[PDB]
C-alpha cells in the first residue's frame, strides 16, 4: 500500500540530489549515508530542523532516471566511519561537509519519461528532472514524484514513522 508512504511525506521537504556516478548512490544505499558540499549541507541541516521529514531524491547524471529516495534521519556530523566516495576529478574529501544518516524509502528506479508531467515551481517550473544538486522541490511536485516510483516491498516504513 501507499498509505504509510503518504504519511511519511506529509508536509515534507524534498531535495534533488544529483550524483556523478552510480558508485556513490550504491554506497549510500548500502551504508545509509550521504555527504554533500557545504553549501548544500547548510541547506539540508536547516531543512532537517524545520520539517517533519526531509526527503532526498537521487539521480545519477546522464542516467535518464532517478535511483530512489531516502529520508534524513540526522543532521550532518563529522568524524564518523570514513566513506570511500568516488570524488569528481580534482576534488578532495576534505572539500565535503559532514555525513548525514539517511533511511531509504525506495531503492527502485524511475525513468524521467515517467515524470515529464511534473514541474518544479522552485526551479522556474522546469520538469522536475532538471535541477542542480541540492535544488529544493516544491511540496506537491515532490509528493507526486515520490508516489510515481514503483513500491519497494523490501522496506517497512514502520521504523521510519517512529523517528518522526
Amino acid at each position: 500500500g501507499t498509505s504509510k508512504l503518504k504519511y511519511v511525506l506529509q508536509d515534507a521537504r524534498f531535495f534533488l540530489i544529483k550524483s556523478n556516478n552510480h558508485e556513490n548512490v550504491s554506497l549510500a544505499k548500502a551504508k545509509g549515508v550521504w555527504s554533500t558540499l557545504p553549501v548544500n549541507e547548510k541547506k539540508l541541516n536547516l531543512a532537517f530542523r524545520s520539517a517533519r521529514s526531509v526527503i532526498l531524491i537521487f539521480s545519477v547524471r546522464e542516467s535518464g532516471k532517478f535511483q530512489g529516495f531516502a529520508r534524513l534521519s540526522s543532521e550532518s556530523h563529522h568524524g564518523g566511519s570514513p566513506i570511500h566516495w568516488v570524488l569528481p576529478a580534482g576534488m578532495s574529501a576534505k572539500m565535503l561537509g559532514g555525513v548525514f544518516k539517511i533511511d531509504w524509502i525506495c531503492r527502485r528506479e524511475l525513468p524521467f519519461t515517467k515524470s515529464a508531467h511534473l514541474t518544479n515551481p522552485w526551479n522556474e517550473h522546469k520538469p522536475v528532472k532538471i535541477g542542480r544538486d541540492g535544488q529544493e522541490i516544491e511540496l506537491e511536485c515532490g509528493t507526486q514524484l515520490c508516489l510515481l516510483f514503483p513500491p519497494d516491498e523490501s522496506i517497512d516504513l514502520y521504523q521510519v514513522i517512529h523517528k518522526m
